[PDB]
């Protein structure tokens, strides 16, 4: 649960393909819609969370990611520390599909009000991060983590 | 300078359009390169900011977004106040100017690693956020910290 440690998570709707990655401490996420899930695309993607966050450690969603050269080539450019995704604490793969279901039913709740897909996922992300649950929101827990970790070091 | 004020500023290289959101009290950014700077691709960026950090007011980079209908329903949408980016502090104009060819100059220094522009933008953005200044923080240190110190409040 360290305040570095993100886990990509790749999920379909439309036949498109949905690419999230979640601040396992905190729920905060990023996603984008994106053509297939390539490596090329992924390592792009993890370019820019990382230039976003102090991304130490990813857990790859699946091992041709967790193979791939490009990915692997983007994680060392941008410092971070690539991992396998597997669930040793199989409760892991219940949080995951279960963020799944709620981003899917956002996306669902603003179909009339974004045209494209890709607007509807932002719409997805911005009301996920919001969210209060303390009740604090991912997006605070996120900051609240790495500000606390930036001053004990 | 409150935690939730961020600036529009958008850029040219290559032909190319460079969007960017600047955190104006710590330095921090976030960029896209677009195909031309549209409301519908302003707007669309400003959903993703807002989605990702706590964005109260935008100064906007110019008088068509400020107008753009497409611009002030993503504002509307997101929670954010929209706000001209007239420089009534003129030290600003220089500020931005300045940050405009810094990441240039990033994005010089990379041209042997990314093949595409696009790629080099966000490996800019990477690196002006992890800059240590000039004991010093990094833009991205220190953004944490002003949102955080703002939340505990
Ligand atoms: O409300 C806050 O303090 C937030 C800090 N970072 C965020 C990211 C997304 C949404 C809300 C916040
Ligand atoms: O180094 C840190 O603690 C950072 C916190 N937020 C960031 C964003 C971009 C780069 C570094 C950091
Ligand atoms: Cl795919
Ligand atoms: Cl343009």
């Amino acid at each position: 649960s360290s305040p570095g440690i993100w886990q990509l998570d790749c999920t379909h709707l439309e036949g498109k393909v949905i690419l999230v990655a979640v601040h396992v401490a905190s729920g905060y996420i990023e996603a984008e819609v994106i053509p297939a899930e390539t490596g090329q695309e992924t390592a792009y993607f993890l370019l820019k969370l990382a230039g976003r966050w102090p991304v130490k450690t990813v857990h790859t969603d699946n091992g041709s990611n967790f193979t791939s050269t490009t990915v692997k080539a983007a994680c060392w450019w941008a410092g971070i520390k690539q991992e396998d995704g597997i669930p040793y604490n199989p409760q892991s793969q219940g949080v995951i599909e279960s963020m799944n279901k709620e981003l899917k039913k956002i996306i669902g709740q603003v179909r009339d009000q974004a045209e494209h897909l890709k607007t509807a996922v932002q719409m997805a992300v911005f009301i996920h991060n919001h969210k209060r649950k303390g009740g604090y929101s991912a997006g605070e827990r996120i900051v609240d983590i790495i500000a606390t970790d930036i001053q004990t070091k």
